[PDB]
C-alpha cells in the first residue's frame, strides 16, 4: 500500500532531525520509502518571526495495517523529537502525520485518514503534489484541481 506521510519540524536547524526521521521511516518493518519531496520552507504565523517550519512529503510503500503504521510514526516522533518546555501542551519538534493510506478512508478513535485538515494546508499539498501530481483523493477530488482552484501560495524550498 502507498502511504503518504507529512514531515514537519519547527527546529531552527531541522535538516539533521528531518534526515534522521527519514532514515527511521525507511527502516519501519514491512515498509520502504518510494520517494521524498523537496524540503520546503513554511513561513510562520505571527508577526514576531518564529523559526521557519520545514515541510516535506514521503511516499512509503508498506504492508502494515494503517494502525500499525501509526504505531511506528508515533514511536519515531517520541524517539526523534520532543515537546517544548515552554508549552508542555504544545507542538512537538518533529511531526510525522499520515496524510493518506492507499485509497482508504479511516475514521477510528485513534486515526482519521485522509488527514482531516490537509486540503486546507498548502504546506501539505504542495510537497505532496511534487511527488504525486496525479493523485486523486478517496472522495474523488483531484489534488491538481484543489491546488488550481484554491490557489495556495507556493512554498519556497528550504
Amino acid at each position: 500500500t502507498v502511504a503518504y506521510i507529512a514531515i514537519g519540524s519547527n527546529l531552527a536547524s531541522p535538516l539533521e532531525q528531518v534526515n534522521a526521521a527519514l532514515k527511521a521511516l525507511g527502516d519501519i518493518p514491512e515498509s520502504h520509502i518510494l520517494t521524498v519531496s523537496s524540503f520546503y520552507r513554511t513561513p510562520p504565523l505571527g508577526p514576531q518571526d518564529q523559526p521557519d517550519y520545514l515541510a516535506a512529503a514521503v511516499a512509503l510503500e508498506t504492508s502494515l495495517a494503517p494502525e500499525e503504521l501509526l504505531n511506528h510514526t508515533q514511536r519515531i516522533e517520541l524517539q526523534q523529537g520532543r515537546v517544548r518546555k515552554a508549552e508542555r501542551w504544545g507542538p512537538r519538534t518533529l511531526d510525522l502525520d499520515i496524510m493518506l493510506f492507499g485509497n482508504e478512508v479511516i475514521n477510528t478513535e485513534r486515526l482519521t485518514v485522509p488527514h482531516y485538515d490537509m486540503k486546507n494546508r498548502g504546506f501539505m499539498l504542495w510537497p505532496l503534489f511534487e511527488i504525486a501530481p496525479e493523485l486523486v483523493f478517496p472522495d474523488g477530488e483531484m489534488l491538481r484541481q484543489i491546488l488550481h482552484t484554491r490557489a495556495f501560495d507556493k512554498l519556497n524550498k528550504w
